[PDB]
């Protein structure tokens, strides 16, 4: 009823959308992993009379539900999707998207890692993002590679029309007490990568983490704090 939806609020298999700004929504879904349930976010950005999708809803069935919820709530076609790193909460559902006529994209590093790890593989490579600090335009957003953090390949997304910063899993929510799933992380480099994000997007008004509640720019410093302390 208007609050940001939470993990106990969304059964696994259902998807909710949340209006962030004019023409910007997040999508929220839930999934089971190693015997625990987690929420996860993605982004939807209006692209004229089309939509750009950022990240799947963490699974084929969740991502089919995502497409159905978009048709219900927005009614514009999803034509392109970008996955911001190679894990299942970002690419699981890419096969569903591809069969629905969505063109799927990720960096070559993400595509290589997804293939090696047996995850679904976006079709198209996003060049121009292989060095930390790189940025490229993609429809109504800018894609930014901050350096290794939650994963070596993780990308962030900025919507300049609304000053919305989508940090993906390189950015944690304010209530976070841990650095999340650090299996593939670079804890030593993560603070440096967050500093690059902070320097590149100082006018961000909304910051959306890969999991949990959006907030403001404080999510970036909080993330650096939690990661440094996790390493401690
Ligand atoms: C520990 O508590 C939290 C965890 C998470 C969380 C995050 C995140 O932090 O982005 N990602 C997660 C993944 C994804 C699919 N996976 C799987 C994996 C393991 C490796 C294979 N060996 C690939 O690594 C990864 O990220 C699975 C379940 C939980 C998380 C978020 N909030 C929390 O509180
Ligand atoms: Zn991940
Ligand atoms: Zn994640």
């Amino acid at each position: 009823s208007g609050e940001y939806p939470t993990v106990n609020e969304i059964p696994v298999g259902e998807v909710r959308l949340y209006q962030i700004a004019d023409g910007v929504w997040s999508h929220i879904a839930t999934q089971s992993f190693d015997g625990a349930v987690y929420p996860s976010n993605g982004l939807i950005v209006r692209d004229g009379d089309e939509l750009l999708l950022i990240d799947t809803a963490w699974g084929a069935k969740n991502t089919a539900a995502l497409l159905a919820e978009i048709e219900k709530q927005i009614g514009l076609p999803v034509t392109r999707a970008v996955s911001t790193h190679f894990h299942d909460d970002r690419v699981g559902g890419v096969d569903v998207l591809r069969a629905a006529g969505v063109a799927t994209y990720a960096s070559p590093s993400t595509r290589r890692l997804a293939e090696a790890e047996g995850n679904e593989i976006p079709t198209h490579s996003l060049e121009g993002l292989s060095s930390s600090g790189d940025a490229v335009r993609f429809g109504p957003v800018e894609l930014f590679y901050p350096g290794a953090a939650h994963s070596t390949d993780n990308l962030v997304v900025y919507v300049p029309s609304a000053n919305v910063l989508y940090g993906g899993c390189a950015v944690h929510e304010l209530s976070s007490t841990s650095a999340g799933n650090v299996a593939d992380a670079d804890l030593a480099e993560w603070p440096t990568s967050v500093e690059r994000i902070q320097k590149h997007y100082p006018e961000a008004e909304v910051v959306i983490p890969g999991h949990g509640l959006p907030g403001g720019l404080d999510l970036l410093q909080h993330t650096a704090n939690v990661v440094k302390a996790h390493k401690n």
